[PDB]
């Protein structure tokens, strides 16, 4: 009668994992705690291997030990909730997986508690949205390494293949590494779509395009290393049109919605030391898009240049195209080093080389660029910053002019390009060898005696200036 | 026989602190738990109305009540062990005065943990280093309205004098507004030094001007609008010959740190919704300083174009003073927004006015410049946003060709510009009407079904994209 894995939470995240792990031929027992959805799930999966239950007593005995939960519940209290019901029921060794998008620290407070009754916690973060979830998604667990290796076979087969056959999931590391990295992902995505909006805007708002050239010149980049599923989605949403037949983008209000994550990994590369100004500057980018009274109204009072380009409109777009590319590095390389550094801090001895590796498909960020990402760290586990792989370096140091040319150009013609900004003032501030911090170290020295070092002698030195 | 204030730590501040009120003809008692400093302090006080004590138990005896205590120690555990250690030892009503460089937050458990025992708890921002807490410091006292008004005559004493007379203090608002209001200072003061030091890289790498010449600009600047404590020792700090008669602050190491308290103005900025970009990139401009050898290993691999500038010398200097004004206007713009939003979701009531009107002298950040933030919430106590003010408005709007040639220039020259380059995106993203958030939304709801509003209908809409 018992079954092989248990997910509790059967809304659409949940309803559509428990199918994949069905489709792959295990048996799953299913809960949730209002019953009037599993009465559905039951009515939507007749002829499946679905054994629902009806109470937190009959699921946790109706399923095969060490037991192998899917927590698929809304993040925070209702989590934490269902964890404590569940332990007075569970035995040692059982492992509970929380699937939700929880805050990483969340993860570490449940891993540690936990471990003190003998029950393993997996967080493992889930990317791919719904039909992903469906499909196969890219999953990232941490936890327990022996917990992961116990689930590790039905984590293997409802993930997505990558185009070398390999699965897109693997243990990331101990407790919350897996949450962690998850809420990396979204950063990294928030970035994506900042840029790919950067690129709209120059194209609507500088070169005059149409809806259909704007989407047919995203089909053509991604033709080529732009190849991306936010790329590919962004040339069929300048295709949909409304009742009028306009372009329905058009009509969207342009207030960018976060439900947090987003600005939890900026939060988070600050505590670090880590200077994560693309991702964060697509943070603050969506809060004052959310400001949107205030902006009609300073632009009913505020003055700016007219947008007028003048020059060669294909050879401009091969530009941004360029300048969206190396600003893609720059992100990556940001987000990248965020993650080796939370790997110290943490102790979490992550392989970035696999990280990389897993979001090739199934994430919301995966493109062919990401196998550039593995490639990299494959040729040299070392690496410091992807700026410096042989491949990015070569693409950077010739994309760089492109890049400047955009950034001068929308500057110039009032177009708003943050993360084109920050972009190339990252490539010049790492490559800078001497930067202008000498002067900020002289200061705080005056005002504060805060010392300084120098280039020349060794030692710590206080100067009194006037 | 008895004083009038008591100072715990006897570190440089608190030390200088306690002379300054002293030299104002009150009696002070002092206590260091390490005998030494208080030793020390003995030798240094001869003459001056200064009473050591070496207990906390004879400490709190040898005051008047209500007691007014100052506590300078360290942050953290240590400001909490001597809270605890003073709780039994104190009588209902006596007045606790933190003044170290604490997290507002640790301030707002500390006064209603206080106060459930009848115990007054003022969590006072402190600005000026070492010798503005002698002489006249700024004060940003809050925590219990009543039990300040019973040290007002002390601080009012102690702090710098605007040249209105005015002293540089006030009641800033409940329990951790002043510490919060000291935090968002710091950063502020984080742009302000970056931002001059945006203009130092632009005038050496690509104007080719020497420390003279880069003195002497900085020294005319501060004979105008610019005119500030931060541009004056600039100037300052680039007459400073070396042995070898060589400008000192070129042979300063050029890593500024990845552990100071400005990024907490950041971090802040983030869970509020603000967007802080001018601050925040101005904590990462410091990040990145710090990987010093990291740098010098990049600029060896990664090449960019040589700075190179053909035209009017002076012409272009007068556009990078024009740019580091209006950047300014933009930073404190998004500062003084934090501040504003933060008193509306802690319930703090702040005025903003009185806080530009305290930080005219003393502080790090002092400039004739914060008179005009006075004046323009003088002028409309309910100011949104500052780049709505009419005199900021004019500046900007006139300003802004000066920003966008010198962000264009520095970014076709390879100089990295992050303050620049954010404060005019800034101000063409806060002036924008439509933003493209619109496409973002598009893709959220696409692959996340986030659904999305319309600038025509009103609703909630979700749409089968393809």
């Amino acid at each position: 009668m018992t079954q092989q894995i248990g997910v509790i939470g059967l809304a659409v995240m949940g309803k559509n994992l428990a199918w994949n792990i069905e489709s792959r031929g295990y048996s799953v027992s299913v809960f949730n705690r209002s019953s009037e959805k599993t009465d559905l799930m039951v009515e939507e999966s007749k002829g499946k291997n679905i054994h629902p239950t009806y109470s937190l007593e009959e699921f946790v005995n109706s399923l095969e030990k060490p037991r192998k939960i899917l927590l698929m519940v809304q993040a925070g209290k209702a989590t934490d909730a269902t964890i404590d019901s569940l332990l007075p029921l569970l035995d040692d060794g059982d492992i509970l997986i929380d699937g939700g998008n929880t805050n990483y620290q969340d993860t570490i407070r449940r891993n540690k508690a936990l471990a003190q009754s003998a029950i393993n916690f997996i967080g493992m973060g889930v990317s791919g949205g719904e039909i992903g979830a469906l499909t196969g998604p890219s999953l990232m667990p941490g936890g327990q390494e022996e917990a992961y290796n116990k689930v590790a076979d039905i984590l293997d087969a409802i993930a997505a293949k990558a185009k070398d056959g390999a699965s897109c999931v693997t243990y990331i590391g101990p407790n919350g590494a897996g949450h962690y990295v998850k809420m990396v992902h979204n950063g990294i995505e928030y970035a994506d779509m900042q840029l790919i909006a950067e690129s709209y805007a120059m194209m609507k708002e500088l070169l005059g395009m149409s809806h259909e050239d704007i989407a047919q010149t995203f089909k053509d980049w991604n033709a080529g290393e732009l190849e991306s599923y936010l790329i590919e989605i962004t040339g069929d949403i300048f295709m949909k049109l409304d009742e009028n037949k306009e372009a329905l983008v058009e009509k969207i209000l342009d207030t960018a919605g976060q439900k947090g994550t987003g600005k939890w990994t900026s939060i988070n590369a600050l505590e670090l030391g880590i200077p994560l100004t693309i991702i964060t500057e697509s943070v603050f980018a969506r809060f004052i898009s959310s400001i949107k009274e205030e902006r009609v109204n300073a632009s009913k009072e505020l003055n700016g240049p007219k947008a007028s380009f003048d020059g060669d409109k294909k050879d401009f777009l091969e530009k941004i195209r360029k300048a969206l590319y190396m600003s893609k590095i720059c992100s990556y390389a940001q987000g990248f080093a965020q993650m080796r550094k939370a790997s110290e801090d943490n102790e979490w001895n992550l392989k970035l080389g696999d990280l990389a590796m897993i979001w090739r498909e199934g994430c919301i960020i995966r493109a062919q660029f990401l196998q550039k990402i593995k490639d990299a760290y494959d040729n040299n586990p070392g690496l410091q910053n992807l700026l410096l792989d042989p491949y990015f370096k070569n693409i950077v140091t010739e994309y760089q002019d492109a890049l400047r040319d955009v950034v001068a150009t929308g500057v110039q013609n009032g177009v708003p390009t943050p993360g084109f900004s920050s972009s190339i003032n990252y490539y010049d501030s790492y490559r800078a060898a001497d930067l202008p911090a000498n002067l900020i170290q002289a200061q705080r020295d005056y005002f504060g005696a805060h010392t300084y070092e120098r280039k020349d002698k060794e030692g710590v030195f206080h100067t009194q200036w006037i």
